[PDB]
C-alpha cells in the first residue's frame, strides 16, 4: 500500500473509530489497520487557514517531518488537521509543534 491516504472513506472510518489529540496547532487522530503493515498518512489543511501556496507549504511540512521519522514510526492509519493557529508558525516551529503532538499522540515519534 502507498503511505498516503487518499480515499475519503478512509478518512470517515478514522475519524468515527480512531482516536485524537491536539496541541493548539494540529488535531491528530489514529487508529489501527491490521490489513496494514506500516504507516499511513493523511492530511487535511482548510482552505480557511489561507491560500493554496499556504496549504502546500504546511503540507511540505508534515510530510518532511514523517519522511525523518520514516523508520520509527508505528504501523496505524494517522491523520493530521492543521488548525487556524497553524497559518501563524514560522516553518521551523511547525517542525516542533508537530514534534510535541506526536509524541503525545503515542505514534512512537
Amino acid at each position: 500500500k502507498a503511505y498516503r491516504i487518499k480515499k475519503n472513506a478512509d478518512f470517515q472510518r478514522i475519524y468515527k473509530k480512531g482516536h485524537s489529540v491536539a496541541n493548539r496547532q494540529f488535531v491528530v487522530y489514529t487508529c489501527n489497520n491490521k490489513e496494514i503493515d506500516h504507516f499511513r498518512l493523511g492530511i487535511s489543511v482548510s482552505k480557511k487557514l489561507g491560500n493554496a501556496v499556504l496549504r502546500n507549504k504546511i503540507k511540505r511540512a508534515i510530510r518532511e517531518n514523517f519522511k525523518v521519522h520514516k523508520s520509527h514510526i508505528l504501523a496505524k492509519d494517522i491523520i493530521v488537521i492543521a488548525r487556524q493557529p497553524a497559518k501563524d508558525m514560522t516553518t521551523l516551529q511547525i517542525q516542533n509543534s508537530l514534534e510535541h503532538v506526536l509524541k503525545i499522540a503515542k505514534v512512537f515519534n
